[PDB]
């Protein structure tokens, strides 16, 4: 095997087709399904799999009480077969911790998990299923990373980390790994003022990451990385189609180089594909909560501070719960272009459904089509009443 | 690996032997077995597996209530090892949707799943476990396909789809796929007046499909496809041994080029092997409901409008529930001829057993023998009372 | 791979060591373990596995009621990893039916399952996981076979079948298979008067089978097969150490060429290793029921009508339930000799423990040592009270 | 594959990072997790796995009552994927018995299990998943071995066994195996007065084992083995940082050549890495019970009778239960040095938590880092009240 190179451009996105769906909460009402959150999808050269952070309990288990909490000693990054649920019996643990990323470089997979108390966390970087490198907290305040896949080019796999405040300036670093070893790291540069939970994809030897400005911005920060020079830039999506949550209503003109205000100290992980007129943004439908999910075609969103939608697709109705969302692609597929894909975490339980004592999720995932396909909506599908 | 070619004729069918049986409803009374319907069997060069459409819940799970319904966002095509049950832990998802087909071409497998609302459905064609092509609804009325395996010849895998009314003329198309890409499609031609749910097999570079005329016919339509020319014909089975369900009693003379009347707007998926004097038809025993199942040797059924049985074999007694049935063969077996096989879906629960709130099935499957073997009957075997 | 040849003699048996044990009934009190009976062990070149006839239900499932019965449409030959229990999720179905044998020839595995009603049963012979040959009942009275592994030599795998009465003369046939095809069959010859359930092993190009004379004999019939000439002989074990069950007390002098009387129309599957002074016989301890199990070293048991034990080993105390027992060896092990092995079926439930409504078993298995090892006893270990 | 040689030295240990954690008791509150004890970790060239002695029941099963007991016919050495729990469906049985060790030699794995009554136990040595050698009890008093991995060098895998009293002199033997065959054995020599449960690692063609002196010592005996000469030495860790449990308080000066007194007839399995200034000792925090766990950097502990800690890391708080601990390394990792690893058994249930009737454990495991990483504590995490 050779290292994968990002040689292709994105396919033209004219609609989105169903790729995967695990129905995990429905199925786990009466089977041994682990409680999860922060899911994602990532491909190897011969298989694509679902990933998430386990909570170290089943959803029917008594230890599901308290799983609203984000960080414990009982979390782990797990992966499992595409569209199956994350079960006790089919989930493979990648590493232990409560914040993660993972990617395949064409030869083997790198997985990173962060664990520890808030003031003393550490990342362990695994390569070929073995621990290789460790990184201690630099700011002593919840070292944390993408919660979706990284992207590699000729063996170099950049990863975005943040350590520091969620409600003011923090210390974001871009690490450049190869075979699980640190080649270089850089502090964040550019005009993004706060970065968390980057969702990345690669095309034509460039990696684009759409992130969460938790502190101030309802527009999303974007980091663009050259994995050969090992350098990057940052800005915000210019468009007035605002894509964080909660957020204010959409204005007429956005902000390219600073956070669009109205909502402070909160957000959600999300994504975009930024490719000129072939630009699609994901967002929750609700401006107030993680409710609904839609894709909007917003030509030149990155650069055009007045850009509005020209097409769209509903993914989850606004009468259903959504959650985090992120990007991935099958960099080992056949053909001339990389097909954009994404997932949406469908959060069930706390805090919005507080008649149960747990929080979990299922996954839905879609990829682009060059056809203009009909749309369905894809809810989680479980009935909370059954769990009482 | 090279593409498989249909070089062999059918073996002489002198009786049927047990091939597989999963006992899924019995076992799922106390284990984590998914609710299914629309099962089938399909072989790869190194393994044969059971396939079906999951309902995204276990049979003991509370989400089994409502599973009489055919189309939801919680269905998927799954496969699992021959004669095991479809469990949460052993079922591999092929694709997401509520109508399917799948076949191996000798190199890898193509799987197709249709999803969407009734007026906006779409097919996704997967090849080598990746999405390759998408097809939007052409008639905006439940785009739908075979619900059993397709057949390939030198890489060309024809598939029959219908979109449109179930109770009047519809728009049937034969697509010719290779490596998941569309080579060609044609509209239905010939004298079949309505087509659904084709059950296909191949021999000597020809593919024969026995289908369901839901609208008018109690005889079954037959499509015969040349996968080299990429052309086809259609007619009905001429015999007065009528094989849809519900149906009128058997007459003395059938119809070759139009639907045999008496029953409108209903049917069941079924199959035949049409090979001159080596012709065998499957049918339910009951003329009123999906009850019992038998094979009848009906020499020249396709062409002889007075042909009656010369031999038979009971598969399921008329005091047991049956369901869909379909054809498959192991095109990678040893020997000089292809051995005909079939399966029967053994439907349990609603609507016939309405003391439970679910609908599911098990599978029995048989293949031909050149011996004249003794016969048993093969019921599902579960007791509904245990589920109350 | 080449076909395995029986080139080695037996290792010297000076005691027996623990090989495998599945604890299936203990574990299945609270996990999804299939109800079984008629287990055995058989090796492939790279793995050894447990085999048995499933009853198509879990032991906690409501469908376990009635599993005392031997023949239903819900039985199948399953295999699973050595010392694991037969679970819904790890059991591989080999074929469907209610009497079986299986063996590897060095290239691939042959498995045979018989199904049908008592007057119309048929065997299907699978090779390389595909059906190849079928055999109809010849006497219309419960066609039946070994219930433990067959043995192959240069691709020729003999199998012993019986069809006919269990309580008078029957029609026993030795079939010689190669690649699942019938080379030849012969009727039983020699002085054995009734044959069932042969337990076989091979050494130095000869196959020895120790069987059950259900009709009259409390000594066991022995068939010795030359798999090159495809011929056989039969007699009884001469020794007065009687090894069927139920049986009369041991006499002073046995019978070499006729059944030792005292018990009619019953028996149990059992085994021996018949190798001159290196001869070991298995038996239940009780003369009345399937209770206890012991190995006895009985020099020249086959030929010496006064031979008595010179050494022994208790396997199951007479205060614990036993069951069928049979022979197998790992013909692909390293070294200069074949190590004798056996298993004992530990039957729990009906008819001896009738406070439960099921019948099932676990497995213990041992192989020979050239050391004189200390002995333990190996009960099933489950508590029936837990199942009430 | 070639046999692995111990060519590397230990990496510099500046802290410990999380490697694996199975959360088995939390998860097994509502899934089919086997009851275990005496766990460990061991690597093959392509995978690392968790190992333990099953009790042949699930933790929710009724047969979990009585699992405080150490030796039964229902125990087996099982292995399962790293950080998954030991489930009925994913656990591979290595061999049957109630004391074990296992190691890979670079070509394949040797596993040893001891079974029998206390006065008549025997070891079976498996190689390449087949039984090869057997060893009878030499002292007729609970033949027993390491309960963690062995270590091999050029195919020679030494193993430490003890037979005899737990409360006076016993008969310890070092066996040197190759391909499961005995090359040599030696009686214990040196100044260790009692040996049990050795925890071993290899570096630079030497194997170091840290053991348990059950009879008298609260310092730990150390055996150092030359696997080429097949010879060994023994002494005690000289340091006054005492590492058995229970134990007296730490003195100022330890004992190098005799047991440090204060506690008789008890102990716990533990470990150390003894490498000059790169020396780290594990111990329980409590001096009275298996409570808490810490690593202490104790330069020259082996040789310096006044050596005190210079650094440490808490692994399990003293308000959480611990248990056995042992060493392992991935001898097939990339890089220039072997990274020290260890596990801690987190015992739950009896005797310390006697509101339940079972005893089981989970696993946490860590490996060394050359960074100075922040520390977390890693409890089992289950709530006993949930099991009542
Ligand atoms: C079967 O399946 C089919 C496939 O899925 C399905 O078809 C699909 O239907 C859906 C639903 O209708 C379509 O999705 C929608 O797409 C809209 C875009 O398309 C419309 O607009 C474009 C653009 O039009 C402007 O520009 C062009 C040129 O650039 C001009 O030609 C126009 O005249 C117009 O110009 C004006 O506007 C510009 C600025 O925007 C100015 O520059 C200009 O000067 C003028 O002012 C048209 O080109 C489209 O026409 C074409 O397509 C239609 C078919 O859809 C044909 O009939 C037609 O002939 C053409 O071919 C079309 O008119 C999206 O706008 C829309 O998304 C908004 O609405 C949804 C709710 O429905 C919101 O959830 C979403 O967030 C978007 O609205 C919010 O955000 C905007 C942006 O800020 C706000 O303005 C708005 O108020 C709203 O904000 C509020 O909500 C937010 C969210 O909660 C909140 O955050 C805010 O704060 C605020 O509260 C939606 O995506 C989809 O594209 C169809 N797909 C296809 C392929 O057809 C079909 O229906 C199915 N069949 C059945 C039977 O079910
Ligand atoms: C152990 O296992 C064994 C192996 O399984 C098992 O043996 C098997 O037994 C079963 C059961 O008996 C057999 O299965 C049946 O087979 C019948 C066919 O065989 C009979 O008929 C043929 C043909 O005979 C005609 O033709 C030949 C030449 O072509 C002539 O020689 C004849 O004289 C006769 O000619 C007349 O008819 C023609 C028109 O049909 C005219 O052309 C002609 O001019 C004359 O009028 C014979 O050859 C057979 O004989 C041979 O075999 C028997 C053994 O079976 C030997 O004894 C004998 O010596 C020969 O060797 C034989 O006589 C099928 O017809 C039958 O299926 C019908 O019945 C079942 C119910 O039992 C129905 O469910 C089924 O649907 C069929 O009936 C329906 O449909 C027909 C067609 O339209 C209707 O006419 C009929 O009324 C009925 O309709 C009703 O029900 C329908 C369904 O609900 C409904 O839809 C309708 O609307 C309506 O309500 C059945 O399959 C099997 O073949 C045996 N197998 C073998 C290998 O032997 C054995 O028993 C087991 N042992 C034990 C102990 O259990
Ligand atoms: C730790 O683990 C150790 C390893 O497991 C363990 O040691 C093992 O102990 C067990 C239990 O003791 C041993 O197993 C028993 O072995 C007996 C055989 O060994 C004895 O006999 C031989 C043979 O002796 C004759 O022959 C030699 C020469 O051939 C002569 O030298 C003798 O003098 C004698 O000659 C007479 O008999 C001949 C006819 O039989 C005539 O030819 C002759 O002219 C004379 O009349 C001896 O060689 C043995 O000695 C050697 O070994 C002992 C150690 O055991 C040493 O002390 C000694 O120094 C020697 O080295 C030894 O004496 C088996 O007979 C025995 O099995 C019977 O009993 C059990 C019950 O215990 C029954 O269940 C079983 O079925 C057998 O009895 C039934 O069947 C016989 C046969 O028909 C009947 O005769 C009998 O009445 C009985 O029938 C009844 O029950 C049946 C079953 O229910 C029923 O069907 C009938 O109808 C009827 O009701 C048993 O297997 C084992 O071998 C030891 N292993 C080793 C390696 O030592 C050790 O104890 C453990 N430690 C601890 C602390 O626990
Ligand atoms: C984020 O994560 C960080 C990384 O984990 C974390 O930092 C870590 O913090 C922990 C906790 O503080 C550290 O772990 C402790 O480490 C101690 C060792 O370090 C101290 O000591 C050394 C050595 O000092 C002597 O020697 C040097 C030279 O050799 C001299 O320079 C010194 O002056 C001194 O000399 C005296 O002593 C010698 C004899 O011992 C004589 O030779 C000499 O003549 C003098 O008398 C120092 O070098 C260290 O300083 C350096 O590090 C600190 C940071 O820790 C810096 O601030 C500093 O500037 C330096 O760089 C440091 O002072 C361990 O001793 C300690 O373990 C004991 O305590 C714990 C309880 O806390 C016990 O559980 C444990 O068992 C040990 O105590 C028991 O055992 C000893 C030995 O017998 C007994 O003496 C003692 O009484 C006690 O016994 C009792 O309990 C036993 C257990 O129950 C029982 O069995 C007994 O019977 C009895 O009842 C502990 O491991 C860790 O190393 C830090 N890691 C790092 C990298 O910094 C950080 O806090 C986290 N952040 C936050 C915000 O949470
Ligand atoms: C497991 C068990 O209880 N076995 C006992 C059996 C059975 O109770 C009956 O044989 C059942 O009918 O009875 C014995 O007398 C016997 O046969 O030797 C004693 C033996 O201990
Ligand atoms: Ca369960
Ligand atoms: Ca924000
Ligand atoms: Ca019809
Ligand atoms: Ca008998
Ligand atoms: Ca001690």
């Amino acid at each position: 095997r050779d290292f994968n190179n990002l040689t292709k451009g994105l396919c033209t996105i004219n609609s989105w087709h169903i790729y995967g769906k695990d129905n995990a909460v429905r199925i786990g009402e009466d089977s041994d399904v682990l409680v999860t959150r922060e899911p994602y999808v990532s491909c190897d050269p011969d298989e694509c799999r679902f990933y998430a952070l386990s909570q170290g309990t089943t959803i029917r288990g008594k230890h599901s009480n308290g799983t609203i909490h984000d960080r414990s000693q009982y979390r782990a990054l797990i992966s499992w077969p595409l569209s199956s649920p994350p079960t006790v019996y089919n989930s493979r643990v990648e590493c232990i911790g409560w914040s993660s990323t993972s990617c395949h470089d064409g030869k083997t997979r790198m997985s990173i998990c962060i664990s520890g108390p808030n003031n003393n966390a550490s990342a362990v970087i695994w390569y070929n299923r073995r621990p290789v490198t460790e990184i201690n907290t630099w700011a002593r305040n919840i070292l944390r990373t993408q919660e979706s896949e990284c992207v590699c080019h000729n063996g170099v796999c950049p990863v975005v980390f943040t350590d520091g405040s969620a409600t003011g300036p923090a210390e974001t670093r871009i690490y450049y790994f190869k075979e699980g070893k640190i080649l270089k790291w850089e502090p964040l540069a550019g005009t993004a003022k706060h970065i968390e939970e980057c969702s990345c994809y690669g095309e034509r030897a460039e990696i684009t990451c759409t992130c969460r400005d938790n502190w101030q911005g309802s527009n999303r920060p974007v980091i663009r990385i050259d994995p050969v020079a090992m350098t990057h830039t940052s800005q915000y999506i210019c468009s007035p189609v605002l894509t964080d949550n909660p957020r204010p209503n959409d204005p007429t003109v956005g902000k390219c180089n600073d956070p669009y205000p109205g909502n402070n100290n909160n957000g959600v992980k999300g994504f975009s594909y930024l490719d000129g007129v072939n630009t699609w943004l994901g967002r929750t439908i609700s401006i107030a909560s993680r409710s609904g999910y839609e894709m909007l075609k917003v030509p030149n969103a990155l650069t055009d501070d007045k850009s509005k939608p020209t097409q769209g697709q509903t993914i989850v109705l606004n009468t259903d719960w959504s959650g985090y969302s992120g990007s991935f692609m099958d960099y080992w597929a056949e053909g001339e272009c990389y097909r954009a894909c994404f997932y949406v975490e469908l959060i069930r339980g706390r805090p919005k459904e507080d008649k149960v004592w747990w929080t979990s999720n299922s996954i839905v995932s879609m990829c682009s089509s060059t056809e203009f396909l009909g749309q369905w909506d894809w809810p989680d599908g479980a009935k909370i009443e059954y769990f009482l």
